[PDB]
């Protein structure tokens, strides 16, 4: 019984973990709920055994999870990859939270109305944010050093959806692009990029201003 | 030299982290920016050896980390409290998640002018999130079981949050009632709620519509 990753079809949340889960070459099964399937959901939300019933949900033969960074940080503690010591796993953790700012940062805005302006203002703090990352990677190949790590595939998602909403945001930012193209070099992620079970769009959910919709 | 922790002197992301701190009675001393002291952060932002510059930070004779997260999570991690294997750590990190959908959730509409209306749609919400904890404490003294791990004070903090917004919003909700008294009679935190440490207000930054200003 290969583990269940369950989720809208969507990139959203689970996104890095699906990456994750593809670089370390783990069998599994996804649960994908199309956008007129929410009514599919709600029935089996409090079914499945969850004890905090939620999307993403993470169910194989040893535990049943919810909440996508726990889902992530789940299968990374399987794989002995989130740190030997407290302070490594400290730095894991901040880089988790330093990416976050940068997805949230989006998700945020990307369902208003009044998202043009909204923009504005984000892309005007998204350069500070991007160049701590840069900094970072001055002498680094991956963000904890030279092996990848889950924040790796969670810096990766949010470098793809911020070059959506600009395609110019990193051409300050020359480590970052060559950081882009080093992950999608990684032969399990260039052919999951290029396999069908690669889901390239939404972004966010389809109700959204910005990333949304069934078609870029 | 004991620890520092820079951070707003508001209860925001940080508090939980403070409760953590005196419950394990560990020494630190704080750096608190007061309302007015904005500038006096900005000019120290970049000149603190972070990697990644923000409010909350903790510095001490073994790491410099940002992101309220990675913090609380080192502190805890010093103690060999994150979990003693990968579906303990992820039960742990799922709590975690879990609470904070409720706190951020508070967050995320405080700012807004028109924070009444979203209250409404907020508090709709609620009632479901606090059941999945309800049911979670049924049969565990803490969320963890018998003892206290980090996501019970993050727990607690969202409680005293979501409280000030309705004060009746944990009546159908007795064993979250009972454990946040329960939290309360921890001898450390019962004596730095009493302390002249303990920062009452603000929950958000100032600026908030809910939660902020100088006075409850
Ligand atoms: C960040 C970019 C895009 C985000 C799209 C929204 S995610 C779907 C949503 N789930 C959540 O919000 C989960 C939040 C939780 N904190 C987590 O990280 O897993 C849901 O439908 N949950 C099912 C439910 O509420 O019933
Ligand atoms: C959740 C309830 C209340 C939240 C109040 C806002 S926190 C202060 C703000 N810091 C952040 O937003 C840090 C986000 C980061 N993800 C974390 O968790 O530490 C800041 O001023 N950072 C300094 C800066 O940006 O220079």
């Amino acid at each position: 019984m290969s583990p269940i990753l369950g989720y809208w079809k969507i990139k959203g949340l689970v996104q890095p973990t699906r990456l994750l889960l593809e670089y370390l070459e783990e069998k599994y099964e996804e649960h994908l709920y199309e956008r007129d399937e929410g009514d599919k959901w709600r029935n089996k939300k409090f079914e499945l055994g969850l004890e905090f019933p939620n999307l993403p949900y993470y169910i194989d033969g040893d535990v049943k999870l919810t909440q996508s960074m726990a889902i992530i940080r789940y299968i990374a503690d399987k794989h002995n990859m989130l740190g030997g010591c407290p302070k490594e796993r400290a730095e894991i953790s901040m880089l988790e939270g330093a990416v976050l700012d940068i997805r949230y940062g989006v998700s945020r805005i990307a369902y208003s109305k009044d998202f043009e302006t909204l923009k504005v203002d984000f892309l005007s703090k998204l350069p500070e944010m991007l160049k701590m990352f840069e900094d970072r990677l001055c002498h680094k190949t991956y963000l904890n050093g030279d092996h990848v790590t889950h924040p790796d595939f969670m810096l990766y998602d949010a470098l793809d959806v911020v070059l959506y909403m600009d395609p110019m945001c990193l051409d300050a930012f020359p480590k970052l692009v060559c950081f882009k193209k080093r992950i999608e070099a990684i032969p399990q992620i260039d052919k999951y990029l290029k396999s069908s079970k690669y889901i390239a769009w939404p972004l966010q959910g389809w109700q959204a201003t910005f990333g949304g919709g069934d078609h870029p």
